[PDB]
């Protein structure tokens, strides 16, 4: 059963097996007095780990690490971050340090410096446009559109059918489109739709925050959000 946020202290972190050499890596973070949860994805390359997204925080990616170590006790060498957020990036200083390279977009990398938050030091090429997609070891890179953010990005696992959709896919239970601040609501339904016609064999649906679904998952998100634009 998946971990729910009511279920994870601040500073742990839980990894929940998806499928031979696919994870998620949950945990938790508080912010503005209420906990949220966070997700984020590891897939097996060989004898390699790759890491995406962080863990929330210098903390909470230590304890990733950490329980990494303690469950599947293989390295951890290249992390990308799916888009310049917190929930995102906070922790890249750490998995740096421990020797792992990290990646983002220019457009991921270039919005984490103006908002002061950590920088991936790899650049991935050849993203700038929705519909692009490039291979990356075990897993493709997909740039959607703008969405949640302008510079977010999807990954699929083609071995396990597994879609990671970041905080761009909400899950089912949330039907409120909260702060959606540096998000494009007018193309973020469009950007939906690209992860649709690119992913339709897609069996196993991960958001950024919260329960994994299926493709339904992105009906749901195209909902609440085109319920957002019309307040
Ligand atoms: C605080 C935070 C971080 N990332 C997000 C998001 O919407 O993706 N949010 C807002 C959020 C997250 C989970 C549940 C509700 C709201
Ligand atoms: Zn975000
Ligand atoms: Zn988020």
């Amino acid at each position: 059963e998946y971990p729910t946020v009511s279920e994870i202290p601040v500073g742990e972190v839980r990894l929940y097996q998806i499928a031979d050499g696919v994870w998620s890596h949950i945990a938790t973070q508080s912010f503005d007095g209420a906990v949220y949860p966070s997700n984020g994805l590891i897939v097996r390359d060989g004898d390699e780990l790759l890491l995406i997204d962080t863990a929330w925080g210098a903390k909470n990616t230590a304890a990733l690490l950490a329980e990494i170590e303690k469950q599947i006790g293989l390295p951890v060498t290249r992390a990308v971050s799916t888009h310049f957020h917190d929930d995102r990036v906070g922790g890249v200083d750490v998995l740096r340090a421990a020797g792992v390279a990290t990646y983002a977009s220019p457009s991921t990398r270039r919005l984490a410096e103006v908002e002061g938050n950590e920088i991936p030091t790899h650049s991935l090429e050849g993203l700038s446009s929705s519909g692009d997609a490039v291979r990356f070891g075990p897993v493709e890179l997909f740039y959607p559109g703008a969405a949640h953010s302008t510079d977010n990005l999807v990954v699929y696992v083609p071995s396990a059918s597994v879609l990671y959709g970041g905080c761009a896919i909400y899950e089912l239970s949330r039907t409120s489109a909260g702060n959606v601040a540096d998000a494009d609501l007018a193309e973020w339904p469009t950007s939906i739709e690209r992860i649709q016609q690119h992913y339709p064999e897609a069996q196993f649906v991960i958001p950024g925050h919260g329960l994994p679904g299926g493709l339904d998952l992105l009906k749901h998100t195209t909902n609440v959000v085109k319920a957002h634009t019309n307040r």
